[PDB]
RNA sequence: UUUCUUUUG
RNA sequence: GUUUGCGCGCCAUGGGCGCGCUCUAACGGGUGUAAGUCCCGAACAUGCCCAGGUAGUGGGAAAUGUAUAGCCGAACAGCAAGGGUGUCUACUGUGAGGUGGAAUCUGAAGGAAGCUGUAAGCGAAUCUCUGGUCCGACGGACAGAAAUCGCAUAUAAGGCUAGGCUUCGUGAUAAGCUGGCAAAGAACAGUGAAGUCUAAUAACUAAGCAGAGUAAAUGCGGCGGAUAUAUGGAGAGAAAGAGCGUGCACCUUAAGCGUGGAGGUCUCACAGAGGUUGCCUAGUAACAACGAACUGUGAGAAGUCAGCCGAGCCCAUAGUAGUGAAGAAGUCUCUGUAAUGGGGAUGGAGCGAAGGGGCGAACAAUCAUAAUGUCUCGUAUUGCAGAAAUGACAACAUCUGCCGUAACCAAUCGGGUAAAAGGUGGUCAAAUCAAGCGAGACGGAAAGGAUUGAUUGAACCGCCGUAUACGGAACCGUACGUACGGUGGUGUGAGAGGUCGGAAUUUCUCAAUUAAGAGAAAUUCUUCCUACUCGAU
């Protein structure tokens, strides 16, 4: 019944296209993703049969190409009729749902009053599973044995089919925060259970403790395990605030995502990296790009500012570091538009690199339109027409 | 905001 | 491929060692046998304070200058022999080229042992104590080595910049430290260790704390050593210092003087070897390849001269220049280092170069040369859903943030947070039966066995010892400064040309005018070669 729709001619060439467009680790045996076709051409109708007869063994540890070939189709497979049982508040790892919708969603409830944050934290997921009970929860849905035993033997030994395994697992825990009544969201497998009252939470957090200990089997431990308010709650990278305007909560970077950010920065724009400042304006405006795509549902507005002014500075003591010598300074700055005798003298002052990049001369003589001209896109244009 | 020289990846 | 960078010889204006002569503390005194040393005295100018912010007067506490014989000479200025150019012009050569002019750059950290004048700086045996700096490699500080000990150090020690907050509100001398960091110096600015010295007079018109920012990596402490940028001081000290001149079979020196330049490259003239209707012998950087454009003899010109795996042999100037009897090679013998060495005695003549190529030992890297247990048929079972004949009972799952309070609440007032008041589901055990996937045991059919050779090491970063020179004592540098000895570290820059060697690609040939099956023409990538042009040291 379902056993072809596995191994659908069709749904196995979505699963090429999809596992050649990862471009995946070897595994084990070093084989690589571009002769995957000769693995198909040859050996490929010998494993159509031998998943038919279930004689297959999926080599184990670290995840080979054709594994997570047909991890995808199974994938593929199961991305229909089971989705339909998932809550609506599970954001993660299904088509058309990103972290964007569950900030938004959380945002409306925590406007809506229920402000007291359960966090739980289902660590390491896959080593204290109990297998059995994964099985017959697949087997709840499903009735062909062929695939509660191709995805046993996966489980003893990536892909796609992991984390759709975990989304299967924890949806028991959607359906009792639904049955209970309770406000939540769920990215993947850290939850958050949004409530207004205090010893309401105290009480979720023990009963969901107890809940996943006893009836889903699972294990949590102390070190993401709070209550706390927003103001003290760090979920997906976003930190949570008040505005002084008391009348919504908004949502904004967490600190830590913060210095992620500027370590990466720091390290994009070292001064003594030896390549060509377009290339480092490059990768810059990459980073900018996919660092404000993700968070741009988030008050940053200050953060930007801060933050262009850094990037600034940062560039233009790499300009200064790429010119090297004080006769090559003096003759950029006198070409960049300087009158020569402040140029001499701030170019014999060549030395000295953040003294003279964080005032004075330079700051016109590579300014925020040149800067802007020269490739980079300044943060606060590209957070507003994003936004 | 030192009207200076040299050395290095 | 970074102005110069090679060998040999001469020469001090460099340095020792003596011998004389003179001078040595503002200007003068004393003390004493003896003062260059020890002690004392006058004025002016500057710095600092008499402030409340500054100028100009009046005054004052330390300090410095005019002011020791003299030394040195800026990252100061001028001159400047010499060198270069791919810019132009003259001349001379048959030509490769040479020479003289202009114009410009240079005249350097290693010998015109460059010249002149400065700013600034320095300025006396020896001894005790003490501050600071530097050193006891390199190597993110392992390994490796002759090359300090312990600890810390990259999601970044430590330093530093701009703030913020909390405690609090005499100077001088001056090596050094820092000025947001690759390293080092100089200038300027701010601070400034150690001890000493002062702690006088009158007026006027800072320590901590958290952060944020910034790193081509060192930081802190002990121990040992050095310290003439005449290192900052302190205490002894009747102690030496400086200039000039002169000797010394005294010792040395990379841009000074003289003289050599092989090897390769290039020009010309004769002969041959060709092409052409007497003339051509090249060009494309060289290799290659087109092309007739190659070969010997002879005459010429420019010219060398950069450690990276290289003991040594070979080619040529060459056993020549040059040294050597004011004594070589060899031998013997005291020694020194990690290594290169240095004396003493015989002995009787030898010893002995330069640049560029090949060959290459050694070295490094790389490549080639008797179970157990799984596949596999049956047995006892067990891991996990669903179904409920039926029993045990009204206590259990689960959601809901509070009672009074100044007449009003977030402990904004006192106790508490499974805090009161409450809702919603009834809760647990199943007899037996039972989906689909497995988990090992219990058995027996079938397996199965725990030295040689080639290639590469292109280039580059350096440090250390001695000798020898400089910028700038130390440190950083001068091609690792250079020479000779020791040592680690990185890995094959872009173009262009050739190899179009090897692999793919387009088009033909064969297989069938069929493949990504073999061959050929072309294209692209790749291996290799080339300072030809750049790039790096
Ligand atoms: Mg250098
Ligand atoms: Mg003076
Ligand atoms: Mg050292
Ligand atoms: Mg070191
Ligand atoms: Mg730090
Ligand atoms: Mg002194
Ligand atoms: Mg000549
Ligand atoms: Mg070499
Ligand atoms: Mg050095
Ligand atoms: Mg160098
Ligand atoms: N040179
Ligand atoms: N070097």
């Amino acid at each position: 019944n379902l056993m072809e729709q596995i191994l659908s001619s069709d749904n196995l060439n979505r699963a090429y296209l999809q596992v050649v467009r990862n471009k995946g680790a070897e595994g084990v045996d070093g084989m690589k993703y571009t002769e995957l076709k000769e693995h198909l051409a040859k050996n490929g109708e010998t494993i159509k049969g031998q998943l038919r007869t279930r004689k297959y063994k999926p080599q184990p540890g670290v995840p080979t190409v054709t594994d997570r070939f047909i991890q995808q189709a199974i994938a593929q497979v199961l991305t229909p009729i089971y989705e339909e049982q998932f809550h609506d508040h599970s954001y993660g790892f299904r088509p058309n749902r990103c972290a964007q919708q569950a900030i938004l969603t959380a945002l409306n409830i925590m406007n809506d009053g229920n402000d007291w944050i359960v966090d739980i934290d289902l660590e390491k997921f896959f080593d204290t599973v109990n297998h059995d009970k994964l099985m017959t929860l697949i087997g709840r849905t499903i009735k062909d044995g062929d695939v509660i035993s191709i995805v046993r033997k996966y489980l003893v030994s990536g892909g796609n089919l992991s984390p759709l395994l975990a989304n299967i697992m924890l949806n028991e825990l959607d359906k009792e925060m639904e049955k209970r009544g309770l406000n939540f969201v769920r990215y993947a497998d850290d939850c958050i259970i949004m409530v207004g009252s205090e010893m309401s939470a105290n009480r979720v957090m023990r009963n969901i403790s107890r809940f996943i200990e006893e009836k889903l089997g699972l294990k949590v431990n102390m070190t993401k395990s709070k209550v706390d308010r927003p103001s003290g709650l760090k979920y997906l990278g976003f930190g949570f605030y008040f505005d002084p305007r008391a009348h919504q909560f908004k949502a904004k970077p967490h600190a830590k995502s913060v210095a992620k950010f500027k370590k990466r920065m720091k390290e994009l724009t070292c001064r003594s990296w030896g390549v060509s400042n377009s290339y480092k304006v490059e990768k810059l405006n990459q980073l900018i790009r996919g660092w404000i795509n993700y968070f741009k549902i988030g008050s940053m507005k200050t953060l930007c500012k801060e933050l262009d002014s850094r990037i600034r500075y940062r560039l233009r003591m790499c300009i200064w570091k790429q010119w090297k010598t004080p006769q090559n300074q003096e003759k950029n700055l006198v070409k960049l538009g300087i009158d020569r005798n402040t140029a001499r003298r701030v170019a014999y002052t060549g030395k000295r690199i953040a003294y003279v990049c964080n005032k004075g001369a330079v700051n016109v003589a590579i300014s925020n339109k040149r800067l802007a001209s020269f490739g980079l896109i300044s943060m606060l244009d590209y957070y507003i027409e994003k936004c």
